[PDB]
């Protein structure tokens, strides 16, 4: 059989949120890609063997309260927290969409993965250790990425997928 999971993606503007949903939605870098478009896409992958519909929110347009992004957000099954490893107020700015989702949820327990995107920029500005403190403080995974190369693109939205597996069990 198969299984759908409706995903989103938070984070600062400018940290990759897009050109991550595009590499697992067309398996390329979209370097240029409107920074208000917020919408959601769809993309069937295989995971640990099951076929898996991802619906992904690429999450835009602007910081206060969007209906129709609060009702996608209410019913997310999973959120990938994401900041550039080269820009610490988006690292900073990682607490304050925490809270929002914790406050649109009606749980401390929602499935999400820490995300340091952009590894493959030698400027970083953010250490691995510290998105592992602060992963390890919200009790989920850190995964960094590329979406530039690809690397981590997989593991960051599988690894959220196999965290939603693990709370549906519960
Ligand atoms: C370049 C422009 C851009 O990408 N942004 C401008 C506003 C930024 C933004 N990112 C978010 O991730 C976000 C998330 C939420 C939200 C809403 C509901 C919820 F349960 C959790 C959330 F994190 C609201 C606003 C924004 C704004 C991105
Ligand atoms: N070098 C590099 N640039 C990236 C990466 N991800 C996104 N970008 C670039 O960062 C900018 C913002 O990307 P975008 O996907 O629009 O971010 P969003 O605002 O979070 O949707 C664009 O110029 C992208 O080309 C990455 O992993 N590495
Ligand atoms: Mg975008």
């Amino acid at each position: 059989g198969m299984t759908e999971y409706k995903l989103v993606v938070v984070g600062a503007c400018g940290v990759g949120k897009s050109a991550l949903t595009i590499q697992l939605i067309q398996n390329h870098f979209v370097d240029e890609y409107d920074p208000t478009i917020e919408d959601s896409y769809r993309k069937q992958v295989v995971i640990d063997g099951e076929t898996s519909l991802l619906d992904i929110l690429d999450t835009a347009g602007q910081e206060e309260y969007s209906a129709m992004r609060d009702q996608y957000m209410r019913t997310g099954e999973g959120f990938l927290l994401v900041f550039a490893i080269n820009n610490t107020k988006s690292f900073e700015d990682i607490h304050h969409y925490r809270e929002q989702i914790k406050r649109v949820k009606d749980s401390e327990d929602v499935p999400m993965v820490l995300v340091g995107n952009k590894s493959d920029l030698p400027s970083r500005t953010v250490d691995t250790k510290q998105a592992q403190d602060l992963a390890r403080s919200y009790g989920i995974p850190f995964i960094e990425t590329s979406a530039k190369t690809r690397q981590g693109v997989d593991d960051a939205f599988y690894t959220l997928v196999r965290e939603i597996r693990k709370h549906k069990e519960k």
